């Protein structure tokens, strides 16, 4: 049969988690998506000549401890660490999100991809080298994306699946 993978999209409020997910699933850019909606989206995709069924959890919620969330996040097999290139705080939050994933996954070498979203914008505060060096230290891929133009959207999610398939076998 077909291999299924649970992907979890994480990152600071307003970085473009829902925008990136909705572009992948429904092929359009949402400008004002309700920031409390946390839903799972399904999509069959072919990656490197092999089909996979993606189950994509678009996370939201509050900045708080939650054993209920932890249980949800435990099931995730790969994580998109999303920041916005015009928001230095969202880039700083990446470290915290990685540490939380490590905690809930018993410090597993968890498949992850660093995503620098909103690359279409000219108001860049986070430099590419800084993001590259961070992803280098983590030992994960770095993908620049724009949910608006759809630049790098497929690549980001596809790359995460590649990381999962490297990790599992
Ligand atoms: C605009 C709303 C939105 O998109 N967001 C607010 C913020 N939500 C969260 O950060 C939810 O919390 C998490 C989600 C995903 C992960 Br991998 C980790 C967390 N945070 C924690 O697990 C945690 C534990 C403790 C002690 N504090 O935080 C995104
Ligand atoms: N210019 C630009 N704006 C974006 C992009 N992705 C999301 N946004 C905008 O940033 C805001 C937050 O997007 P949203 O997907 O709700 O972020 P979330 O809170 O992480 O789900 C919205 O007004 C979006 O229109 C992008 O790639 N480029
Ligand atoms: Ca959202
Ligand atoms: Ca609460």
């Amino acid at each position: 049969g077909m291999t299924e993978y649970k992907l979890v999209v994480v990152g600071a409020c307003g970085v473009g988690k829902s925008a990136l997910t909705i572009q992948l699933i429904q092929n359009h850019f949402v400008d004002e998506y309700d920031p409390t909606i946390e839903d799972s989206y399904r999509k069959q995709v072919v990656i490197d000549g092999e089909t996979s069924l993606l189950d994509i959890l678009d996370t939201a919620g509050q900045e708080e401890y939650s054993a209920m969330r932890d249980q949800y996040m435990r099931t995730g097999e790969g994580f998109l660490l999303v920041f916005a290139i015009n928001n230095t705080k969202s880039f700083e939050d990446i470290h915290h999100y990685r540490e939380q994933i490590k905690r809930v996954k018993d410090s597993e070498d968890v498949p992850m991809v660093l995503v620098g979203n909103k690359s279409d914008l000219p108001s860049r505060t986070v430099d590419t080298k800084q993001a590259q060096d961070l992803a280098r230290s983590y030992g994960i891929p770095f993908i620049e994306t724009s949910a608006k133009t759809r630049q790098g959207v497929d690549d980001a999610f596809y790359t995460l699946v590649r990381e999962i398939r490297k990790h599992k076998e």
